[PDB]
C-alpha cells in the first residue's frame, strides 16, 4: 500500500527515498506504483519538447515548459541543452576541436571530478566503425579520449548478469545474477523480467558503486531509471542534479539507453532499421556534452560509454528443439534460448538422471548446434559454476542459434531477428568502452579488456576503495592519466627447501622399473652443475612463481626444467621449461617406454609408486616436462623421474602427448621460442580457487596421490618475435589453458579421429588468462622481469581468444 495523496513540489527526482506508505517522488517511484498524485504534471512535464528555437530566446519563464530558454535559466539549472547554442550564439560540443584535458577544470565547490556512467544497451563493438557517419558526438568521445577496440562481457551476455557487473567488479557467479530469469531453490523463488521479485534485494549480492561511494561519503545519482522515463528527462535531471549545492550534488550519475538492443532484437544487428536508434543514442550524447558545456562542466566531468554486450543474427528456423533428442522431455524445465539450462520438473522425482539427459544431447546430430556440460565442465575462463542458481545441466549454444524444450514454446509463447546471450569471446558479443575526461588520456587507444575491471577503475575514479572483487587492481592503470593505484606484489608465504642427494635407490619400494644402468670423467662435473642450476636462467625466465600459501615444497633443478615440487601432493606444483626454435622433437626410445625412476633427493615417502597406477584399472600417468624434448639422450633420464609424474586418465594422454609432442614445437617455431610453464589444478568445489588437501574427492587407487580436476600450461615468448624467448628485451607476449582432465573425450565429437583433427580446437575452447591460473594454483606468476608491474598485470589479465577481426 502506498497512500499516493500527497505532493511532489520541490522534490521531482528526490535523492533520498521517503519510506512508504508516504508518497515517492524518486526516479523509481513508477515502478513501483508509489509516485504521489501530480508526479507526472510536476515532474514530467513535456510542453514545447526539448530545443530552444530563436523566438523562445529571452521568453518569460513558464514553468509548465519541460525545458526553459528564458534568461535565468541557466542560474535555475534547467535550460533546454541546445540553449546557449540557439540563444547565444554558442557552439555544439561536437563541433569543437578537442583540446587535451591536462588538469581538471571545475567550478569553485566541487572537490573533485564527477563521474557520468552513460550505458548503452546491446551496442556492439563494430559498430564505433560500421556506423560512426552517424554518430558524430561518440565518435568525438573516441577519438579524443581513451577507447579500446572491445570490451569483453561476462557469460552470459545477457542484460542484468552485464549491468550488474559493470557496477560490481564480479563475476555472475558471486554477485548472484546469473541470467535473465533465475530458480533459486533455498528461498524456493523465481526472478524474472516481467514482474516484482527482481526487486527484492536478495538476489543482489555484491556491493555495486553507488553502495561503495555512499558508504565512504561520496554521494550517488540513482542509477536505475524507470523504463518510461524519456531519455531527454534523464539527461535534464543529470544536468539539474549537477546544478544542486556542494554538499548535496552528488559525484556520481548513471544513464542507461534500452537502444540500439531493442532495435537489434527486432531487426538484427545490422537491420537498415538500426540506423535510426544509432542516429538517436547519438543525438543524447550530444545532448548531455552540450549541457556540461553549458555548465562549464565539459572539462571537469569525467564520461564513461560502455555496453554491456553485442548483438547476432539469430532467427525463429535457427533452433534445435530438446524434444528431438529426448523422450521424457516432460520430466524437464529449461530456461531456453541462446544458453541452455535444466532441471527436473519436479524435486519428489527420484527418477531423474542428470547423466542420462546429458548423454541423450551428447553427438547426437552431425551438424548440432549446442554442446552439453555439466556446469563444472564448462570451460573455467566462464566462471560459471560457483552458484546455487545456475543448473547442473548448461548447453552451450553456437553462435547464431536457439535451443527450446518444444516447437509449441517457439510459436505458443517469426518475430526476432537479432540476440544475444552466446559465449562471451564470440565477436559479435563484444561491445564497447570510451573514457573521456580529466583522468583518461588523451587520444589513446587501449588493448581490449574485460568489463569485471572497471569497478576498480570507477573507485579509482571517484578517490574509493572498492569491495573485495573479480577486477586485477592495477590492470587498467594504463587507461588514466593519473589516480593510478599503485599495487605491490603479493608477498610469498612459503618457501622452499633445495634438496641434495638424500637416498640411495634401494631404500625406495615404489614397484617402478626403468632400463638405466650403463655408463665419463669429464661430463661428471656437468651434470652436477645441473642439478644445482646452472641451465636455470634459461628454464625459468621471470623467476620462480610465488607460493601464496603455506605448504612444504621442494625446488628440483635439471639440465632442461625445473620443478616446484609439492610434498603435500606428491607432484610438482609448476614445472618450466623453454624450447627454442631451433629445439629438436625426438621419440621415447623403446627400451625407455615404462621407465620411471626413483629421485634420490625426495624421500620414498613424499614421492608417488608405480603400484597404485598399475593396481588401479582407470588411472595412467604422464610427466609435466615432455621426454619428447629432452635436449640429448642422457638428459632424458631426467624426464622419467618419480618427480615428473602426474596422474591421468589414457583419454586425456591422447590430449597431453599431443600437446606435448606436436603443439609446444609448432609454437616454438612460430613465436620464436617458448617458456613453458604446466602444472595440476584441482577444483573439486567448482569455486575456481586452489582446492585445500582435505578437499580433494579422488585419489589414485590406495594411495594418497591426489588427482588433479585440470592441467595447465602458460605459455610465454617476446612480443617481438624478431627476439627469441630466452632474450627478449621487452613487452612479453602469453597465451595459456585450462584443460579439464576429464576420463571420457565425450566433449569432443571428432575425437575417433586423428589428434590432429580435435585436440587444438579442444585447448582453443579451454584457453585461460593466467590470473585464471593464479587463482586455481595459489601461485603468482612473472615475479621477476624488467617490465613494470602494472604491464605484467595486463599481461596476466590477458585472454587468447582465437576469434578471427
Ligand atoms: C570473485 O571475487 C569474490 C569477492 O572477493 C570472491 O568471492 C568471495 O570469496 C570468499 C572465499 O570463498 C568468500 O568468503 C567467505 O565468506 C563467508 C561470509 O559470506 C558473506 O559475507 C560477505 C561479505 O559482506 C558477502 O559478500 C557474501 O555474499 C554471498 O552470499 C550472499 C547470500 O548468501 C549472496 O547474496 C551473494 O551473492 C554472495 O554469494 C556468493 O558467495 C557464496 C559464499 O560466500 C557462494 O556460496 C555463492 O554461490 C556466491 O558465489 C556473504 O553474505 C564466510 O562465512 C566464509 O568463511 C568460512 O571459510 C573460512 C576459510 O577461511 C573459515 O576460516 C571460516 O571459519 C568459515 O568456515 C565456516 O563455514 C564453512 C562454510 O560454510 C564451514 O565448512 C565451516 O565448517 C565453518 O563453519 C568465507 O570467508 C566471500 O564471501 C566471497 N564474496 C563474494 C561477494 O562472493 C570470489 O572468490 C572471486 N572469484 C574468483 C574466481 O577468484
Ligand atoms: O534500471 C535498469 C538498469 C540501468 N542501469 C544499470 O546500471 C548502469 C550501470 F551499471 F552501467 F552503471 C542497472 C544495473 C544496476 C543493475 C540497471 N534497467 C531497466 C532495464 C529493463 N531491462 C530489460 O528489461 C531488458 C533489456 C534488454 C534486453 N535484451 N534482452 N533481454 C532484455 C531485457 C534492462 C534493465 C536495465
Ligand atoms: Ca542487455
Ligand atoms: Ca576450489
Ligand atoms: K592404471
Ligand atoms: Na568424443
Ligand atoms: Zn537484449
Amino acid at each position: 500500500w502506498t497512500a499516493t495523496s500527497g505532493s511532489c513540489k520541490g522534490r521531482c527526482f528526490e535523492l533520498q527515498e521517503v519510506g512508504p506508505p508516504d508518497c515517492r517522488c524518486d526516479n523509481l517511484c513508477k515502478s513501483y506504483s508509489s509516485c504521489c498524485h501530480d508526479f507526472d504534471e510536476l515532474c514530467l512535464k513535456t510542453a514545447r519538447g526539448w530545443e530552444c528555437t530563436k523566438d523562445r530566446c529571452g521568453e518569460v519563464r513558464n514553468e509548465e515548459n519541460a525545458c526553459h530558454c528564458s534568461e535565468d535559466c541557466l542560474s535555475r539549472g534547467d535550460c533546454c541543452t541546445n540553449y546557449q547554442v540557439v540563444c547565444k550564439g554558442e557552439s555544439h560540443w561536437v563541433d569543437d576541436d578537442c583540446e587535451e584535458i591536462k588538469v581538471p577544470e571545475c567550478p569553485a565547490g566541487f572537490v573533485r571530478p564527477p563521474l557520468i556512467i552513460f550505458s548503452v544497451d546491446g551496442f556492439r563493438a563494430s559498430y564505433m566503425k560500421k556506423g560512426s557517419k552517424v554518430m558524430p558526438n561518440i565518435e568525438k568521445l573516441r577519438s579524443c579520449g581513451t577507447h579500446a577496440p572491445y570490451m569483453r562481457p561476462v557469460y552470459p551476455t545477457k542484460t542484468f548478469p552485464n549491468l550488474y557487473t559493470l557496477a560490481t567488479g564480479l563475476y555472475p557467479e558471486s554477485h548472484g545474477i546469473v541470467g535473465n530469469s533465475m530458480y533459486d531453490p533455498v528461498f524456493d523463488a523465481s526472478f524474472h523480467l516481467r514482474g516484482r521479485e527482481k526487486f527484492n534485494h536478495r538476489w543482489w549480492g555484491g556491493q555495486p558503486l553507488w553502495i561503495t561511494a555512499t558508504k565512504q561519503g561520496v554521494r550517488a545519482g540513482t542509477f536505475f531509471w524507470s523504463v518510461s522515463i524519456p531519455h531527454e528527462r534523464r539527461i535534464l535531471t543529470i544536468l539539474q542534479w549537477l546544478s544542486l549545492p556542494d554538499n548535496e550534488r552528488p559525484s556520481v550519475y548513471a544513464f542507461y539507453s534500452e537502444q540500439p538492443d531493442f532495435s537489434g532484437h527486432k531487426y538484427g544487428p545490422f537491420g537498415p532499421e538500426m540506423t535510426n536508434p544509432l542516429r538517436e543514442i547519438d543525438k543524447t550524447v550530444g545532448q548531455l556534452m552540450d549541457g556540461l558545456k553549458q555548465l562549464r562542466l565539459h572539462r571537469c566531468v569525467n564520461v564513461i560509454f560502455v555496453g554491456d554486450h553485442g548483438m547476432e543474427d539469430v532467427t525463429c528456423d535457427r533452433t534445435e528443439f530438446l524434444s528431438n533428442y529426448l523422450t521424457n522431455v516432460d520430466d524437464i524445465t529449461l530456461v531456453p534460448g541462446t544458453l541452455g539450462r535444466i532441471r527436473a520438473k519436479s524435486i519428489n522425482n527420484s527418477k531423474y538422471d542428470p547423466k542420462t539427459i546429458i548423454a541423450a544431447l551428447t553427438c547426437k546430430k552431425p551438424d548440432q548446434h549446442f554442446k552439453p556440460y555439466m556446469k563444472q565442465h564448462l570451460p573455467k575462463r566462464l566462471h560459471y559454476a560457483n552458484n546455487r542458481r545456475i543448473e547442473d545441466i548448461h548447453l552451450l549454444v553456437d553462435r547464431r542459434w536457439h535451443v527450446a524444450r518444444k516447437p509449441l514454446d517457439v510459436y505458443k509463447k517469426c518475430f526476432f531477428q537479432g540476440d544475444h546471450g552466446f559465449d562471451n569471446k564470440v565477436n559479435s558479443m563484444q561491445t564497447v568502452f570510451v573514457g573521456y575526461g580529466p583522468t583518461f588520456k588523451y587520444r589513446t587507444k587501449v588493448p581490449p579488456f574485460e568489463n569485471i575491471e572497471l569497478y576498480n577503475v570507477m573507485c579509482d575514479l571517484l578517490g574509493l576503495k572498492p569491495a573485495p572483487n573479480n577486477g586485477t587492481h592495477g590492470s587498467l592503470n594504463h587507461l588514466l592519466r593519473t589516480n593510478t593505484f599503485r599495487p605491490t606484489m603479493p608477498d610469498e608465504v612459503s618457501r622452499p627447501n633445495y634438496p641434495g642427494i638424500m637416498y640411495l635407490q634401494s631404500e625406495f619400494d615404489l614397484g617402478c622399473t626403468c632400463d638405466d644402468k650403463v655408463e665419463n670423467k669429464l661430463e661428471e662435473l656437468n651434470k652436477r652443475l645441473h642439478t644445482k642450476g646452472s641451465t636455470k636462467e634459461r628454464h625459468l625466465l621471470y623467476g620462480r612463481p610465488a607460493v601464496l600459501y603455506r605448504t612444504s615444497y621442494d625446488i628440483l633443478y635439471h639440465t632442461d626444467f625445473e620443478s616446484g615440487y609439492s610434498e603435500i601432493f606428491l607432484m610438482p606444483l609448476w614445472t618450466s621449461y623453454t624450447i627454442s626454435k631451433q629445439a629438436e622433437v625426438s621419440s621415447i626410445p623403446e627400451h625407455l617406454t615404462n621407465c620411471v625412476r626413483p629421485d634420490v633427493r625426495v624421500s620414498p615417502g613424499f614421492s608417488q609408486n608405480c603400484l597404485a597406477y598399475k593396481n588401479d584399472k582407470q588411472m595412467s600417468y604422464g610427466f609435466l616436462f615432455p621426454p619428447y624434448l629432452s635436449s640429448s639422450p642422457e638428459a632424458k633420464y631426467d624426464a622419467f623421474l618419480v618427480t615428473n609424474m602426474v596422474p591421468m586418465y589414457p583419454a586425456f594422454k591422447r590430449v597431453w602427448a599431443y600437446f606435448q609432442r606436436v603443439l609446444v614445437k609448432k609454437y616454438a617455431s612460430e613465436r620464436n621460442g617458448v617458456n613453458v610453464i604446466s602444472g595440476p589444478i584441482f577444483d573439486y568445489n567448482y569455486d575456481g580457487l586452489r582446492d585445500t588437501e582435505d578437499e580433494i574427492k579422488q585419489y589414485v587407487e590406495g594411495s594418497s596421490i591426489p588427482v588433479p580436476t585440470h592441467y595447465y600450461s602458460i605459455i610465454t615468448s617476446c612480443l617481438d618475435f624478431t627476439q627469441p624467448a630466452d632474450k627478449c628485451d621487452g613487452p612479453l607476449s602469453v597465451s595459456s589453458f585450462i584443460l579439464p582432465h576429464r576420463p571420457d573425450n565425450d566433449e569432443s565429437c571428432n575425437s575417433s579421429e586423428d589428434e590432429s583433427k580435435w585436440v587444438e580446437e579442444l585447448m582453443k575452447m579451454h584457453t585461460a588468462r593466467v590470473r585464471d591460473i593464479e587463482h586455481l594454483t595459489g601461485l603468482d606468476f612473472y615475479r621477476k622481469t624488467s617490465r613494470s608491474y602494472s604491464e605484467i598485470l595486463t599481461l596476466k589479465t590477458y585472454l587468447h581468444t582465437y576469434e578471427s577481426e
